[PDB]
């Protein structure tokens, strides 16, 4: 058997159509260096998402890689149960309280982004207990939102394809409107009228439902996996005074913003948002690790307390809740960010990343270029009056992708825009070889349409 | 300013009283190495628990570490969305279908075993929604159980600490008897035909709830976390039978019994188990890692492999699922456990510790030692006959657990039980060096509680 054949005959593939798999095989990754990787027939492609978004340092950074080795011979394995703890998990929750955009008062750790959503949910609803709100535990989150995959964190989720067949959500978890101007705002509708519209649907929602019943909203401050959604100018200041006129918790979900991808530390920093509640993962290690945390401000923690006195210990944690050696790696992944500027180094790659792809604003299947700091989209539209896909919904970013692979680049198609969000440490050369195989990818998908107009 | 301080002042420990934390602060855990732990003062302990149940090879084997190195500078991060792949992924894959004690068609990777029981319920719900069966939803699993903490995972978990204050279960999360015959036979009653109540209590739940609303029944093959409960003779045969009479799927956790806890390579073969699906982690990777796994057998695959096609993809998925350096560990795990034989060294070191244990039986606070392979647990109570704790359930044994710490061993209190799961690799005198601090802290709690 082949190494294809044995991928084929044992494993059940995530975000994968399980009989296509069966017909075409895998794409075998065999190796990577700096923003490459290499394929089992050694053909190499720029990792222009960064691997999910995550690959922060590159595929060889030896800095955390010896940090792994050091902490491996020191102690492989620790809990933090019961009063244990262990050096890395406290020195990376100093280092992540002291560089909060806000004041926070504790870190929470989990492996993914899924389960530290899902330990919000519950860390929200323990808190209201503890306060005597018994009532008060509804979600509100949005359309194309994107939270995770466990049972509630699908809940919040607002990709349809994550709940279809799923029998979510589940009920006391609510949606309001997905702010992505281009889509949803009415024909000749500014920025500021359409967040206006958007923060009388989560006021008229809360009326609606009970105000004494919502605890909580929760949004990315640029959605990541629903389409590089960029909010429009007013939308977080209003949506806050909203929230903060019934007593509703904020919860920024940075798991893509952290890190510097936005232009600043924090999409919180970029988007003005004073969130109650912070949750990180995917370049918090570069994805070395997998690794997740929650930052909780002293409101938040203080009741958590209270109630888990009463109770005789908080009744949650998982097996690798803050791994010593999945610390370790983030807390040098943190250093490097800082000691080598990788923010500001960022910021100037994503104003050559995005005047690159504007030299084709005005091409007929090109529908809005977006994005800020070094994450971006290019939305292709078969129509640029009517907004119209090209056949089926899909079908360009799908042909994209597709050509841009032959073409030794890995981007992602969410419906039909392609993402941008590649490693921090990207030089400008590089940006330039990403824009050149957009480019050649963009001339392959117009000669297959064949626009004439 | 003190590394203590520090932890005081910035983190949230899990499965802690936080105000009672603010005070004392943190015991620091320095190193490790073969089956010892050593904090920040130079006190070294037997890990008497392994971790968290888990750490098969202890603190310092050398060959997992160089797995690890090897797989980082090759290719440290890559993922299995979209058709992607990767070795590690699909040679571990490969290795668990064909170790399986049942046949088993596919693999699933997970962070966690909360992560995975989470996901077993989602792909338990997508299957009976493509055979067409919508109403086939409701999960049946036992009071003590131990499944995890997510929202659905601790509501399969049956035990109230993981459930009080955090409004779980959610609906359709169902729980019959815990089978513990010490706590829960009628006067008199034998094992069989406690055995045989247990599986009437079941068959009765699932006429009253309706056979066609009953997707699944889990259960760890013998509960740890709950309190090291083996299960009465017959109980699995007569469980099965009443599960196979109305089309219910049988998921065996197996998170603690992989990998030779429990004197064969999983608790299924011990307790003679046909599951649909395993759930796996913790022995999986000595926790070197944070991995889990998923099997399922044919059926179970093939309605939800033709579901993803009528959905266009498997709508499912975690960063890390497969990451390369986890699986290149666990891989690297599951060799040296075969190549050193490492199943029947537990199962002779286990018989060792139950002997050792044994001697104590007829201790004025002893109510019950129970254990299997290389896992046991003693029961502590403040009168034999009643079966009655000291003041209150979980008095004896915090003070145990305390006392065992001082004597420079960790163990873990359920209630008033102390916990034995040493690692694989344990020798026959530091079993010795086990049961001896173990009878330090017995005498200590009999002198506490006094006449
Ligand atoms: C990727 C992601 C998550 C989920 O993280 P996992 O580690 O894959 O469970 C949550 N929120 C956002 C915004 C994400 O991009
Ligand atoms: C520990 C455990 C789990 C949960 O594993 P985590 O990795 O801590 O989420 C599930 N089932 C059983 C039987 C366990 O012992
Ligand atoms: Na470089
Ligand atoms: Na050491």
């Amino acid at each position: 058997s082949s190494l294809a054949e044995k991928d084929i005959q044992y494993q059940l593939h995530p975000y994968t159509n399980a009989r296509l798999h069966q017909e075409l095989g895998p794409l075998i990754i065999e190796r990577g260096q700096g923003i490459y990787v290499y394929d089992d027939q050694g053909k190499g492609y720029i990792e222009a998402m960064a691997g999910l978004w995550s690959v922060a340092l590159g595929f060889s950074n030896q800095r955390l890689i010896k940090a792994a080795e050091q902490q491996f011979n020191t102690l492989p394995f620790y809990h933090l149960f019961n009063h244990k703890s262990h050096r890395p998990s406290i020195e990376l929750a100093e280092k992540l309280i002291e560089m909060a955009p806000v004041p926070m008062s504790k870190v929470f750790f989990t492996n993914s982004g899924s389960e530290a959503n899902d330990t919000v949910v519950k860390f929200v609803w323990y808190l209201n207990n503890a306060l005597g709100k018994p009532a008060k535990k509804k979600f509100i989150s949005r359309v194309n939102g994107y939270h995770g995959v466990t049972v509630a964190s699908a809940s919040l989720t607002g990709l349809p394809g994550n709940q279809r067949g799923f029998d979510l959500p589940l009920p006391g978890f609510l949606h309001v409107g997905c702010p992505h101007h281009y889509r949803f705002a009415l024909a000749g509708e500014s920025e500021e009228h359409f967040a206006d519209r958007l923060a009388v649907e989560l006021e008229q929602k809360i009326l609606a439902e009970g105000p004494e019943t919502i605890a909580a909203f929760i949004g990315e401050p640029l959605m990541g996996a629903g389409g590089v959604i960029v909010p429009p100018r007013t939308y977080w200041e209003k949506i806050q005074k909203v929230c903060r006129k019934y007593d509703i918790l904020v919860i920024a979900d940075e798991v893509i913003c952290g890190f510097g991808r936005t232009g600043q530390m924090f999409g919180s920093q970029t988007f003005g948002i004073q969130p109650d509640i912070m949750v990180l993962s995917k370049q918090l290690s570069s994805s070395y690790q997998p690794i997740a945390a929650i930052l909780i401000n002293a409101p938040v923690f203080e009741g958590i307390a209270d109630q888990s006195q009463a109770l005789g210990a908080l009744g949650h944690g998982f097996t690798g809740s803050g791994h010593p050696v999945a610390t370790a790696v983030a807390l040098e992944n943190l250093k490097i960010i800082e000691e080598e500027s990788l923010v500001e180094h960022a910021a100037q790659m994503g104003q050559l990343l995005r005047s690159g792809l504007q030299h084709f604003i005005d091409h007929p299947l090109v529908g809005e270029i977006r994005g800020c700091g070094l994450i971006a989209a290019v939305e292709l539209v078969g129509d640029r009056v009517s907004k119209a896909p090209y056949q089926a919904l899909g079908t360009l970013g799908r042909y994209m992708a597709g050509r841009a692979q032959e073409h030794g680049m890995i981007t992602r198609a969410m419906g039909d825009a392609v993402a941008f969000c590649p490693p921090l440490i990207v030089n400008e050369q590089e940006v330039g070889m990403i824009v050149e195989r957009f480019a050649r990818a963009l001339d392959d998908t117009t000669q297959w349409v064949g626009p004439g107009g």
